[PDB]
């Protein structure tokens, strides 16, 4: 999560208690049906940069990050797909719109997805982006497992 | 639920996070097949209070907020049957071994939840046994839905 102090929007990370919820809100009958509400209000105001924790928390169940993974790879696809990238103009030292790997929390740091949440120019929503794409995930968990 | 720091046992609430996800868990199908799971999980290390305070936020549901109370109360007798307590209730000055609503937080404070949880002569695990109280209300619940 993120909070304002001076002019200055920083991160707050998850608190242990709820990382702790989530992982027992998933070991208890293994993703099941639960998981899915359990972590959109879990998630909610998280930068990607949270939800990658919130997933490393869980990481041992292998088949599930293999699940998630590949929805958030389709998503992202689809991302970059409708959001060519456009021909500059673009200042050296001014942040990049953000590409599907960078909504991901992959090649972003949790100071850029801050940036584009928050930024009075068109933020972009990169953690309620992301977000999306782990429900979808979440609910295939839910059925395959 | 507990934290202990300094040696003095004291009550750490449940995140914001986790009480809208319960929330949301009740919500979503309206006392479906995740409740039960749903409350196991986010329930856990947690005193009476904390129980009640979960319950508070569902509060809005009053049918199976009435369900719940006829299991409390149900359980709350037996576990005062079972436990007889001599004529005539002396007392002294140590804290009283929990009655039906001590366990149900009803007629006792976090302060003395924690006591019987965690002194070392005979602790009474007060939360758990509320726990199981409300699993049964909740199963209930989704079978009376």
């Amino acid at each position: 999560p993120v909070q304002h102090v001076g002019g200055t929007y920083t991160h707050i990370p998850l608190s242990p208690r709820t990382l702790n919820a989530w992982v027992k809100l998933v070991e208890e009958k293994k993703f099941g049906a639960e998981v899915v509400p359990g972590f959109q209000a879990l998630s909610e105001g998280c930068t990607p940069y949270d939800i990658n924790q919130m997933l490393n928390c869980v990481g041992d169940h292998q088949a599930a990050m293999q699940i998630i993974r590949e929805i958030i790879n389709e998503e992202a696809a689809e991302w970059d797909v409708q959001h060519p990238i456009p021909a500059g103009p673009l200042p050296a030292g001014q942040l990049r719109e953000p590409r599907g790997s960078d909504i991901a929390g992959t090649t972003s740091t949790v100071e850029e997805q801050i940036q584009w949440m928050f930024r009075p120019q068109n933020p972009v929503p990169v953690g309620n982006i992301y977000r999306r794409w782990i429900q979808i995930g979440l609910q295939k968990c839910v059925r395959m497992y």
